[PDB]
């Protein structure tokens, strides 16, 4: 990664074993549940493209997903080159493949990230990777929201947990609550809780619905 | 987070893997037991709004609770905007890190004078966590009754653990909760506690039923 | 905590996850055995009142003990206010509730701890907490020294271990050896070892008693 | 390794116990799966030849592979000496850290201009690791065939894992491997994949057989 | 402990959680095996008396041993006071950290010239630990005899482990312990060891009975 | 150990608990397999003689090996004194027992290691220790290369692994491949693989032999 030392200047540091092992274990434990994306963003903080490739390449399984991620990176790369056609001791401009760390050296990557003004090739590449991870998370979501239905003896809290977890994966995003998803939550509740939720009438908050079906 | 380096100057650092893993494991182990709030406050020390969103977003389960937390944040956001018509002034959505950049967040937190958007957002999150802790509290204090063979210490432990979760708070001891602790004790210990008379300390009650 | 940076000046640092997890695990493993107090003193080194409250508040069980600790803190607080009745840019004097971190901000706590001269509100509060932990350790000591008696086939070393562990908890303190506890150690030994210990005569050291009952 | 301290100057540090243990555990867990190469490149960042030899020498098993690695290093060493007749110039055996001191290695790596003997040696080691990864690849891509009840995603996972090991490389997707992926699919999924027509993306194939 | 920061100046730091946990775990795992003394010396490096008391006080079991240790410390304290009638001079109880403040301890350890009260107290503690190690040594060297089917290496391991604990020390090899090692060997290996003749090295004895 | 601080000057640091625990665990796991030597060299980097004695003394078992190591150290010590017979504020010259940290203080050891010019007593002692560890590794090698023979159903890769692991321990060294060890590898292969290896003819590489017996 690129960080400020105690002298306050930008400098390259080797990716830490702790950071790398945390990412490898995140992928092993969480697969492509939607929470893997925020973990990726946190652990890749300050990353060079070289660091980002290290993080993706150290993954041993999920090679179908890693090939889907490469298609997305190549698409984002081509789009960058399309919208960016092309002084002594200054950097050549970065191509798509330079941002993805394929055709760029570490020295060039750090050069761009510490140039005046900076070209944050690390942050641009991280954005492309997250677009690919979002796509994988939606593809791998195992159950449609249409089939998330409260079991006849499933507590309402456990049903609401499954419901909002499914919406988060299908949208690769937690901005999923609104008047219409409230209606779907009620539609897919079991007969007992459904009858109770309808009697609350319109505009019932999640707190009030969860309280009303708790007994 | 924003911290003082060894040169003593305020600067942004990446959230540490250790800190992130500690929070994720706290939530996995402790669910929404009341002690998760002090753990949240400790592990979010010096946090930017961006760091606070990282900590909440890395939680994979409890998505019902995460939506309750968002409603509370949005309420606190609207209230901030209502009471507040080099840096542009922050809106509610800037404090919650939705419409603000890292650069803006660090700008505000290191401005003269500082606008601690990190500490303001942490306050809103704790309000939401308190609400979740009370919602998830499984047992009313009314149902905490000493078993016929339960040591008094084990009953007092269950009693004050229940008050803490029901009130998302440990300022639960007073003359009336003392009365309820006595009321719900088993006949043997209840008879002993009454004979102490009024105003008995917790030490004296726990000594007398030991 | 408050520490000296490499420039040698006093500054606040966030409590470390390692420190917090060590305290939480100390309490989970050691309950209120007397060794929890020295662990508390070591892990709370440089602590602000805010840090000390973090350490106590992160404990999930033992809420009977945590309420006993609060009674003791409130007593120490009232006593401070009793014995301390009440320039531009200097600190207001601390009340009991400011030392316990209830009515004081972090900024005020660090202010006091780095004032000329310093008011060590962290060290004053730690003292109050240790008085509360001492009281809990004595209350929770499960066996009176009167009932620590060598089993008929218990090795003498194991009996002496139980004896001095009990004295440490009942006094919340390891200054427990003297001519009279030597006499009690002999009184409560099994008939075989008791007969051997009496024949040593007066003034026998612990080494000599432990050697004499080893066979 | 040779790194910049907080004063921003290049200096030698002892290899860290954490780094060494991470590499030893990577080799124990992952054997010569292709992902061991990127782990090697990450954990050897800033390495001197001395550090690289430490990392290879601390491996206790796989001594057949360690001798294959040495043959490759000796080949790269001879090739360097062939193409290269304050610091004396480095020989192949100086880059591999056999005939060079730490002082010489750090000298070269911090010279104006620098001779990155660490990065040159790491390149030779990766060439050797690639060779081992292909030798140890247990299954030909020709034998990766979708089971009659195997989900397509699990078959695609096995297919691209096999190409990666057979080629010690993840640049394995192209029009002809797409054709082989279809050829080796089960009858049901094969019939679906053919009806998509030519040029179907991996996303579209994986969606269609889901 | 008192250490040099990166500015190269002597300053007090809080004992680290890692160091404390390492010592507590050393005592839990190794009891009073002789190797606990070198572990104590390593983990107490730069310790103030306050730090040394923290390390001893955090031990929860072995309270018989902890009282033996205190008798030895009090003996060394009295002896110091006997031979020693800006900083006031330290008494025995000041070196053991009973009657001295942290400020005084750091004062002495950073005085010109320094009075290393930390190193003096560590010496007294090691004297006490040596005494405990010998008391707890479970087997006399006289009872270490090679089994009829015990490999010689396993017998030599038990022999030198026993001498180390009996003497709280690894300077145990000499012409007379060589003679005892031979005397207590099994008949087969004893006959072989005698035929080597006098002055045989440990290498040659271990080779001959292999 | 002795290291450069961020001011770039040589200074003593306490041995780290992590470093010590890594060495103790290396010895517990790897015994005296030949890879323990490179682990010893890595973990003892920058060590004073005092640090090196800490590392050896913290080992609880293997006391036969620790006495063999002491014989070798004493031999290297005597040899140093033989080949080194003997200004204000400069260091006395080191004896063998000063390099081994027996008759030298930490202050003297750091003095020598930071003298102009330096006497690297740490690196000299580490060399003596490695000579002792090499000797132990050869002594403890459990099987002669003469008895490493491919099992009738042992895969060739597993046989070659055992073969080169044995040569490494018997030479305490991995410079073990050459035309004659190639001949011994063939001699000791099972009849099936032996017949295949002979038909390759002379000069066959290890890659070609391992490929030819893989089926």
């Amino acid at each position: 990664p690129v960080v400020r030392n105690a002298q306050g200047q930008l400098t390259h540091n080797c990716i830490s074993p702790r950071t790398l092992n945390a990412w490898v274990k995140a992928v092993e434990e969480k697969a492509f549940n939607p929470e893997v994306i925020p973990m990726f963003m946190a652990l890749s903080c300050g990353a060079t493209p070289q660091d980002l490739n290290t993080m993706l390449n150290t993954i041993g399984g999920h090679q179908a997903a890693m090939q889907i991620l490469k298609e997305v990176i190549n698409d984002e790369a081509a789009e960058w080159d399309r919208t960016h056609p092309t002084a002594p001791g200054q950097m050549r401009e970065p191509r798509g493949s330079d941002i993805a760390g394929t055709t760029s050296s570490l020295e060039e990557q750090v050069g761009w990230m510490t140039a005046n003004p900076p070209i944050p090739v690390g942050d641009i590449y991280r954005r492309w990777i997250v677009l690919g991870l979002n796509k994988i998370v939606k593809m791998y979501s195992p159950v449609s929201i249409l089939d998330i239905k409260q079991g006849p003896k499933e507590p309402f809290r456990d049903y609401v947990d499954r419901f909002y977890k499914t919406l988060r994966a299908e949208q690769a995003s937690q901005d999923v609550k609104n008047a219409a998803t409230d209606t779907l939550l009620i539609q897919n509740a079991n007969p007992d809780c459904k009858n109770i939720l309808r009697a609350l009438g319109p505009g019932a908050t999640l707190e009030e619905m969860m309280t009303a079906c708790q007994g």
